[PDB]
């Protein structure tokens, strides 16, 4: 009996960018993805789910290894990730499995383990050990770039600026002009030829294949035809305070990062504040947004199509995923950071081989980036380990949400210094005293700070989180009530590598409950 | 030439420090003129807390520096990861063999030993990284083959000679003493494995930690230990009504009164733990200061041969506890739960020539944890980016630090081991059966993991009898003491390697 | 300020298949490589090198770790290489520099490292921990499978039928018909791609790539026109015995290689054995193995270029050689086995950046597989490791041979059963005792076996290793001496690792002498 697993990730693709959902609620969709449409249509997607960290090390840590970043301790980019952990890569091996990887793990490896001067020291991250490698963004880029070089386009001096906007009159940003490669060139069509050449040479045997998408992460301008495809004034506004001070007053650490993002970050060549950009050119960035997930759709489809061709599409679990969210404007920010909703809400469909049981349904249930690796191996016929703070969700695919899965959302986020931002000086505090976590349900939101004030929100009445009620004597109950579940939370999730061994006058035993 | 001798005596309570009941407005109520010594001419710590218990956890701990949420030997039979850098590893890299006496009641790494090794057989056994100079051993049988080896006949089962004196005496609390003499008792023998050890260095420098097992049960003294204090001239218990009084307090309580057993604190006795009477209890704590005062008189010894060897002014000289010891507060017996005696332990430590707070009482907040960043530090090393404890040297010279911590932290981790199984009393699975204290000068919070937490008015309950923590007029006291422990939390998580960078130019590292 | 080095290693390329020492030596040369003829004319050509052992996996590791079988212990394909031994990627990350590397290196894993399920326990080898793969022939050639279905190019259902002869009934052996793959698709042009990828992608910055070759391994059948390209009838005659009997009858080892070697192995396809080929089809097949070399002197002409175009020519440290040699019908046999001289000796071609200083010129000294690491790490600043048994090249760019070089050439070979061989079955040894060392020197030849006769040649009588002197009373002092060489080597080359550590009353130390 053939089993295949097709992990798609892509980055910076916000929850609440899927078509299906939008439908459900009885909108009209402000974008197209139809083979995502299909995935929908075909499994289970989830409206609740969160990546536990940000950014991209930090959140790929959590999805590879099924542990929250109290566990795995890779707090930021740039930090290493101890390599005592068991990552998804290693645990597919114990089980037969070749863990084949196309994009990027961002992961930093462990010094202990490796020269002081390794190349892999001197950019954010690398792919991570347990892997093998199939198509590399590699440091730098230069897997892709290679690529289009290869493919006799011809690049500019500076590599970039290929995501300069196109026409000698164009001004960096917000831009309705394309980028100045082609589409048969996209660094989306590179991974997706990448994945299509795996795939054949597998011939019909069983895979794993973690696909790596960059897009829809910066910068934020297309190929054509895609720059143009949506209009500006279709996209939703963006959500935010009255001008950025007012937003910046919330919590010291929102006004370092309101104070600290560059346009420069999110567009190739731009100069200046994210944080004042205007609602036309928000608006503008997000169709920019929409055309580069469209992209990836067609791309996607070229996927699906030879899994279909070859008979293979029964055979695959199928799960789509992003690493985390993007603020894409809301509350004047730009990229992935702090604690708002927008950074950590992520999509996650799930099409189990076969005809799908809940096939098009929409799961409410509280789910985490640290159960897809449980899912993925108990799918495969292995075993959960044992460290891992995540569960599997094969039982949504069955009767349901367990009757004991979790009540509410957890993430978090540490903001100490690194090479090229450094919170700490707007803050005031050392690295180990920079982070916070959240408890978030239905009906509020508390963001608890190890060094800093804690935010607390009536998700009724302020869903957008506007008003911090954390100091309000009238809500002490309930702030007290969320302190305790996020203490119980830290409590039931200290490291369980070892802990259910036993001596025993007959030996070495395990406790299984 | 700079030595440290770190005595560890077993479950002995912080508020048995003769120095403290003085300095109080008491007569002590037992004698210890060799500690006396070390008060009169060192600190004495009066906050001073393991950070967990019962002996492998406290132990864990007190060797690693790490609080039970990063070190994970939650219990007794729970392994030691080995990743952790302890005590013994550190003090071989500053050039100081880690020479030790008695026990660590350490679980070894079943990654990296075999499944049919001897020692998951027994409760623990000496943590990798130490010279065993002196061990109780596993099953005690160091001590036991030296009472042997000595010509003292054992009886069929050993530990019969822990039976109270006389074929007729009644096993539980007793007046009368323990079957061996006080030449061959375990704290004799410890003391004279730390002689010889000391001997034997021959004045070279030397770390030593010296291991007591007493006044860990059983409550039985060789004579004249157990005649020299008296029933009638012992503090009475702290307790409630009566047991189901107390066991209505918490399921954890509960779970503890109904299921502690005479036994486990006096040889071949049995019945309930919660169920001894006042009078009882009592003798009890009379053979207990015995113990207590026969280990004085140990130190004594090795007190003497450091003065006659001209070493005594060169010595840092830690005295502390792994953890305490209900002693029926309570009803009782053991260390377990969240009560404060079974966490408050002593620490006295005299620095070397004439120390400039000799005599004095400190006051500050103190855990196990700090002790092996001082020694650390005082014998001219780092210490380690991993450690959740910090050095407690600046308390010998100018005092406390302005940043020093403003609460008493300490946890509990109840799952099941193979002779008490918490689990079915409470009815949770095992990563959810654990608890953590925070306690300053007027509050102490316990929170429990997946059962109901409590809050107590030190002022006005500073023996934790009514819990405040479902008052609704507490919520906002009870919320800011959640979010010191969650603060504490998320401050104290792994640092291993999170001070580590990469960058443009190459690996590198933050101090702050 | 700017070090590159490409180490290129082809596989099966014998050492007297190289123009530059055939016109050397008078001779007009019958294939044609002036890529390589450029390295020679630029570099120095070491005549006298070897492979300190075979076949592909135990070669490999010699070349990468700087040690000898004796102390790696891969001595066979299929068995495990430990993983306490320092190889070239690790070395290279300790000193900086990323170690790319395309090909292969048929290295099997260790098992107290990975799970017994591990899905390189299923194939004869992979990719060695170390290195950064950026063009893999994978398990099974899938890479390359995958690049050419991907290119458009239809595949037969049985893939390596793509190496049957062309036409509906062409006999598979020796051919002069084409394979049924055009040269824009063949495994050559695979690795020369993915080199050019690399090279287009890192963009001036300094590089190593270990540019890995499957050519000219069997099977021997080449696409058009490296069918036809040279003749049959200007092919050098092959040496051997008067039959296979005879040479059978030199040694048991040899015996079970003649009674065993197949023509599937070397033609796909064929049937029969190797030793009964005539000479005919061996001149054929001598005439397509210069055609695959060619066609690998052509492909490196591209990547030259590349250089050239980017101005890295004479800031490149290019090393040219193979992982082992090639019977090709001499002594009837096929492959890289035994104790002849063919399958050990193999290519050394060295470019030093700048113009070099010995330009042209012919190096006599003996060379070892187990030298070139050590080169490579001295030559980019670092030092050669303690472990290694291998020594630094870089005298001979400089001075010439260092004073006291070795005087002999050593290497050794492991006949322990594999899953698709077993000698133990024909010589009745168990597997401990299932190995040969070789010392030999412009004059004399030794073959010492564990458990079997020993063999001895006078090379300047018997030059092709037919006469064996081993029992010969008169020959008694001068097999004793090569004896005493080989146990003299053996003892002053056991594992080094710590023996140069002490403690002391000041503590630990260093020895340097
Ligand atoms: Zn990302
Ligand atoms: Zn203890
Ligand atoms: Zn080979």
């Amino acid at each position: 009996t053939r089993k295949n697993v097709l992990l798609i990730v892509v980055d910076q693709w916000r929850a609440d960018f899927i078509p299906h959902l939008m439908r459900a609620e009885g909108r009209e969709p402000f974008l197209k993805t139809p083979n995502l449409d299909r995935l929908c249509r075909e499994g289970l997607t989830f409206r609740n789910h969160v990546t536990t960290c940000v950014p991209g090390g930090p959140a790929r840590a959590s999805l590879l290894t099924g542990l929250y970043l109290m566990n795995h301790r890779a707090v930021q980019n740039t930090v290493p990730l101890d390599q005592r952990h068991l990552n998804l890569g290693k645990a597919l091996r114990a089980i037969g499995y070749d863990p084949a990887l196309i994009g990027y793990t961002t992961t930093t490896p462990d010094p202990r383990t490796t020269s002081a001067r390794d190349p892999r020291f001197t950019v954010l991250g690398d792919i991570m050990d347990g892997f093998r490698s199939v198509g590399a963004f590699e440091p730098n880029m230069e897997g892709y770039f290679g690529w289009v070089a290869q493919n006799g386009f011809e690049l500019p001096e500076n590599r970039e600026d290929i995501w300069l906007p196109e026409g000698e009159h164009s001004v960096p940003g917000a831009t309705d002009k394309p980028s100045r490669i082609p589409k048969e060139f996209s660094d989306s069509t590179f991974f997706t030829e990448r994945a299509l050449t795996y795939l054949k040479g597998r011939d019909g045997k069983p895979f794993f294949l973690h696909l790596g998408y960059y897009r829809p992460h910066p910068p934020f301008v297309a190929s054509a035809p895609y720059h143009a495809m949506y209009k500006a004034e279709d996209m939703p506004a963006p959500i935010r305070a009255e001008n950025p001070d007012a937003e910046a007053a919330q919590h010291p650490l929102m006004k370092h990062y309101i104070d600290h993002i560059r346009r420069g970050s999110f567009f190739h060549g731009a100069e200046g504040s994210g944080a004042t950009l205007d609602e036309g050119e928000i608006r503008q960035m997000r169709a920019t947004y929409c055309g580069l997930i469209t992209e990836i759709d067609d791309c996607l489809g070229r996927v699906f199509a030879y899994l279909d061709e070859t008979g293979q599409w029964d055979d695959t679990l199928i799960i789509f995923t992003s690493d985390h969210g993007e603020q894409l404007g809301d509350h004047h920010l730009l990229g992935k950071i702090g604690y708002n909703a927008e950074s950590f809400r992520i999509p996650l469909v799930i099409k189990d081989a076969g005809q799908n049981r809940h096939a098009g349904q929409i799961e409410e249930g509280f789910s985490e980036s640290i159960d897809v690796m449980p899912t993925i191996l108990e799918w495969l016929g292995g075993e959960t380990p044992r460290a891992c703070d995540g569960r599997s969700l094969l039982p949504f695919l069955a009767e349901g949400k367990p009757s004991d899965w979790r009540t509410e959302l957890h993430y978090e986020f540490d903001f100490r210094d690194v090479f090229y931002d450094q919170p700490q000086n707007s803050v005031q505090l050392s690295q180990d005293d920079c982070s916070l976590c959240v408890i978030e349900d239905e009906n509020y939101k508390y963001v608890h700070f190890a060094a800093l004030p804690p935010l607390f929100f009536d998700l009724k009445a302020d869903p957008h989180e506007f008003s911090n009620l954390a100091g309000d004597p009238a809500y002490a109950a309930l702030v007290r009530d969320y302190a305790q579940k996020a203490l119980s939370w830290r409590l039931s999730h200290a490291d369980r590598t070892l802990t259910h061994y036993r001596s025993s006058p007959q030996g070495l035993t395990t406790r299984n409950h």
